[PDB]
């Protein structure tokens, strides 16, 4: 059910031990010693990773290492499609702008922060949540020259439970993290977009890196003189596998949750955020799909844009399914009613007053928030020519010195970025006509961005004519129209350009809405501090976890499948046989690697197959995870590595507001499948040899 | 494998059935010399199966079986198709024109009689042994002079089984006054609609209720207001005990066709020609139709039924090809024929191997012709609507070329033109479909094999299919209403003889018939070799574990209530519930709308004695019985012979079951009788139907 603070391990230990945990408490998390927590890293600022050897070998997801694999790929050595397997440490590829963060120490600094906050004076100050203010307190507690006296170490204070608890983290950051291994994309991203958020899952979502450091194991930027880090702790790999009901636990960095949403915030999330994103993306994707299906060249140009739009579209459908079917609104309503009844009995009205302030703030901002989501989904991300070039103040104050050519060169660079090899003006006009037709039906004339008033005023409500006129008369409507402008440029031409005016007025409205909506965040945040304080005072902090905030957490549960719908059961484990069932040679998403297909046919599974001779691929668990948990180590009752978390099923996206015991599952790549791929596909025996594999 | 057994085979199967759970006495299920459960089974409306469930001739069958009757009685004032129908008294039950119910009164093995008559052979290659005309002459000879007049209501029929190695004579009793009694709303009767066709899990209450009427003595009689409900020889008791995983279940019914004795070469032909062509051509046709329906709401209305009709056999072919690819169907037929060949070689009889060789050689010989036939049938005959545009008859052309019968010829041509270009026909949609279909057809069929008019694509239009199709509509008398009316005002035979649409329609139908004529001779050598092939299989492995192919005759099948795993890590259980209907509810999708009375029954848990032990309301179950088309509406029985459900479908994974039964995938999809009784009771409120049934606790 929860995403627990490391401090909460003491209070959860007896429940974990009854559920199957076998390791000693301090072997998992020791606040003043070495523990398993010391083998967990925040990988590249978003993902989780884990150290799996005494030479700093790190495992994370393939989608986590995707950018590094792509940056080292060329036409001659396409690592993204073929996989990468460094046969010696010297062949491991350095990565620019990478980092791994270890959580060296964690301390409760609540009383210290609350004492410092007493000097504020202004009761409505937001300093209690300010990263700048909390950094000043972190620095004061750690000392003037902390990072100079403790190289590689840094401090950070974060707020938890809406400002009712504060923790100081002592972090050790390494920036020389080299690419060691990766399966082909056919394995690393087998399901590709079709199987995103899907269980059963057959994706070998892993990649391998290595942390390098100076001669003393201290952090150091990339240098050819750097040596592999010898860490104080690494995970042992288990080859014992998993069974239904086995205890499983994860450590990682879940990003965000909204477990303390009021019922009014759940209604707002459904009726505004989700319904608008669903409606607008369905229109956009429908036009894009029609055009991609009709022209093979349009499919090539728009495939990535279509897939990117689909990600949050699918998430919103999953979230709305939970709101409709799992009683999310009703459960938040019962939580707040129970606090209100308890507050009335204790004679303290501040809790009911805080819930009232959140409801009133939500109700007040409804029209503005609807307008913001409509323009953001409908135009800002919906229409490509909304991001067409807008001449800067220095560019207009250059066209009207011979630096007219410099301004034109900068405008041309932005025009070529907008109208690139993947941009179709015809596809964009079709998308804009459908998107604007919906936007104009939903937003009244008086709330429209200034240029969109021309649809009714100048074009007699003809959206197609308004869009045609933008491209026909704009200097960014075609290459020939831009070149005619670039030969005889004038500020008068740019100031009256229909595309520039559209882009300017839609971005003006988008910013004006953002500015009007920003003040509504603070009364909700302040009321949440009081709301969560009451929930904690009423029921305690030993069943009510703090919202995720990109900090180290543990979660535990069992390896267990679930029933998605009447008469259908999805088991706890997928197999290599399931990859072969999904093979479609003429569908790029479901192509199967020839070496992997050969391994399956010859049953060359070695020590990685289960007791029945079947090769495991992935498993699912009742652990509570979210975005940020990608690459998290999944542990046995003994703390041994049994897999890597890589996804969550769509039925569990609602889990960020309310954990769903009968539907929500973490989707995990089995460590036996990771080793089978390293061994039989990569042939990288040295990686297997440096790991500590337990029978 | 697990089969469709002849009623005669019950004796030799009984011990296996009893070990599997059967509790009833053999002769209570089927007795050739007296009343048995077989007497409560009917062939409903010439295709479906039905069952008698009361001493007043009440009959249950599927909703899709009674669909046409429910539709024929529906008006804007009383829409029975949409709202359901529930006659509150026998006098309110609606008669149906052109309906029938057939009872299988007697079944007799007449193999020796037919084989003796066949010895009067004037030609060894004679196909009389399979001729319905010849076999009817033998049935009439055995039954007697004027049997029909001496026994009003009874008729006799002889059918061939096992490719002509076994013959049975059926004495049938036919009733034609069968009245509509009850039907749930279409939202229950066809809940999944086309989306859930061939799908398990299934949540459809696929049932309808009729009543057999007869004269005062229970003898068949056409509709008359003086007709009285039939008191039957036997009826099914209804069980409210339900089903559990692994329970014994059995069915009786009329499976239509199977191909259990296909050679491996016939399996390859079915996959590589029949299925691959139907899949490829229908995917092209459906793709164009879908794009046009999605772009225009009026095109969606006009083409929805045509699109759904094309999808039925398309989905079946995909399901059939999945079994051929994954279940080793070709290999299993190959092993069957190799085993017979080895046994034939040891017996000193080469005729079995010679028969398999004749089938393979015939299949190989007809390959190019069969490919051309399926290409034109799927690609043009079915694929392009203007292929069925009007073609002036010989007498119509004669009438146009010095009498007042010219207006008569134009009125008949106009009637056919208005039927082709009806309210659901779009010439623009048809031109788009034709351009895609012809492009594929022209790529597959070389110039020398093309229908005559299609040679104009290369010869006159420089390979431009779009221009050839545009020219057909621009210049044809049937290209638009205005073009037809201009023809009808000044009609000439010269205009019709050069019409590009008439020439297209004529030449594609000419090629279709020429191909059919050249392919027909190949059927008989295969049929004759199959008689020898199946005779050998029967002599080798016995008439014990291999059943005769389905041929629309009464058969029984048995198995267990059991789910299955469709793919890695996925399990479908044996039973669906009312909770599954509620999960699928979509008010703005006509296929998944939920009846308000049914939704209220679910919310109030007003399930009475119909819910299972855990308080859940069952809807449907699946079983390992071996069924096919023709088994719609079949009674599903308990170990005690009590009615536990009605068969209504089969999962797509089991369509390969017509060639080879698939124990781990194939399942009969059955509506639970508890859900039928719940709908009659809580949705229809038709208590008199419950009261006339014999319900066992
Ligand atoms: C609940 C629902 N409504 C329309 N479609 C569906 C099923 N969706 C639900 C949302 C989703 C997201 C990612 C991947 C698959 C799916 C399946
Ligand atoms: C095996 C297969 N090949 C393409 N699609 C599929 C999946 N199934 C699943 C859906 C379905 C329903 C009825 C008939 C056939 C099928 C096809
Ligand atoms: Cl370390
Ligand atoms: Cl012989
Ligand atoms: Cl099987």
């Amino acid at each position: 059910e929860g995403m627990w603070l490391m401090q909460q391990l003491g209070r959860k230990y007896a429940q974990m031990k009854e559920r199957g945990l076998k390791m000693k408490e301090y072997d998992l998390y020791n606040p003043n010693g070495t523990s398993l927590k010391d083998a967990v890293v925040l990988f590249d600022g978003g993902c989780t990773g884990e150290v799996v050897s005494d030479r700093g070998l790190v495992l994370t997801n393939h989608h986590c290492g995707y950018d590094m694999i792509q940056a080292h790929s060329t036409l001659e050595h396409n690592y993204l499609e073929n996989g990468f397997w460094a046969m010696r440490e010297a062949d491991e590829l350095p990565n620019k702008d990478i980092s791994v963060v270890f959580i060296d120490k964690i301390e409760d600094v609540t009383d210290y922060v609350k004492k410092e906050l007493k000097a504020i004076k202004d009761p409505n100050s937001m300093d209690y949540l300010s990263p700048k203010y909390l950094q000043k307190l972190a620095d004061k507690k750690a000392g003037k020259n902390f990072s100079a006296k403790n190289p590689g170490l840094s401090v950070e204070i974060k707020a938890f439970y809406g400002g009712n608890l504060y923790l100081m983290f002592t972090k050790k950051t390494y920036t020389d993290v080299r690419l060691v291994g990766a399966p082909p994309s056919s394995i690393g991203k087998f399901g590709a977009d079709t199987d995103n958020w899907i269980w059963p899952r057959h994706t070998g979502d892993f990649s391998i890196f290595r942390i390098y450091a100076d001669k003393n194991g201290n952090p150091a930027p990339y240098s050819e003189d750097n040596v592999p880090l010898k860490p104080k702790r690494f995970f042992n790999i288990s080859l014992g596998g998993v069974q239904e009901n086995d205890y499983a636990m994860i450590m990682g960095f879940p990003g965000t949750t909204h477990r303390y949403f009021t019922a009014s915030e759940v209604d707002e999330w459904k009726s505004i955020d989700n319904d608008i994103r669903i409606r607008m993306r369905d229109i956009r994707q429908g036009v894009m799909l029609r055009e991609m299906l009709a022209d093979p060249q349009i499919k090539i140009m728009y495939s990535a844009k279509y897939a990117a739009s689909q990600n949050a579209y699918k998430r919103a459908i999953g979230a709305n399914w939970a709101i409709k079917t799992r009683g999310l609104r009703q459960n938040k309503q019962a939580m707040q009613d129970r606090l209100i009844a308890w507050g009335a009995k204790q004679g303290t009205p501040r809790y009911e007053e805080a819930v009232h302030e959140i409801d009133a703030t939500v109700a007040k901002r409804a029209d503005l928030r609807r307008r913001y989501w409509m323009i953001e989904e409908g135009i800002i991300r919906g229409i490509e020519f909304a991001r067409s070039p807008i001449p800067t103040e220095d560019e207009t104050k250059a066209l009207q010195a011979s630096a007219r050519k410099e301004a034109i060169d900068k405008i041309r660079t932005r025009y070529s970025k907008f109208a690139n090899k993947d941009y179709s003006a015809e596809v964009d006009k079709k998308v804009a006509v459908a998107m604007l037709t919906e936007y104009l039906k939903e937003i009244p004339y008086e709330n429209l961005p200034l240029h969109l008033r021309l649809v009714k005023d100048r074009f007699a409500g003809d959206v197609q004519a308004y869009v045609d006129d933008i491209f026909a008369r704009s200097v960014f409507g075609s290459e020939a129209q831009f070149d005619a402008f670039a030969a005889v440029p004038s500020v008068e031409k740019l100031a009256e350009d229909p595309m520039v005016l559209f882009a300017s007025s839609v971005f003006d409205e988008y910013r004006k809405l953002y500015n009007e909506l920003r003040p509504y965040d603070d009364p909700i945040l302040r009321a949440q501090r009081t709301y969560i304080a009451g929930l904690l005072e009423m029921d305690g902090d030993q069943d009510q976890f703090p919202d995720a905030n990109l900090t180290l957490r543990f979660t535990y549960g069992q390896v267990k499948g679930y029933s998605p719908r009447d008469n259908v059961y999805y088991g706890h484990q997928t197999t290599l046989d399931g990859v072969m069932e999904k093979e479609d040679p003429d569908n790029w998403e479901f192509v199967v690697d020839p070496k992997l297909k050969a391994v399956y046919e010859r049953k060359d599974f070695g020590r990685y197959a289960d007791r029945s001779g079947r090769m495991p691929v992935a498993f699912c668990a009742t652990t509570h995870t979210t975005g940020g948990n990608s690459g998290s180590p999944v542990m046995n009752a003994n703390g041994e590595l049994i897999g890597l978390n890589f996804d969550r099923n769509w039925e569990g996206v609602g889990g960020d507001i309310q954990y769903l015991a009968d539907y929500q599952r973490s989707i995990i790549v089995d460590i036996r499948y990771v080793l089978l791929v390293i061994d039989k596909v990569g042939g990288c025996q040295r990686l297997l040899d440096e790991m500590n594999i337990v029978p």
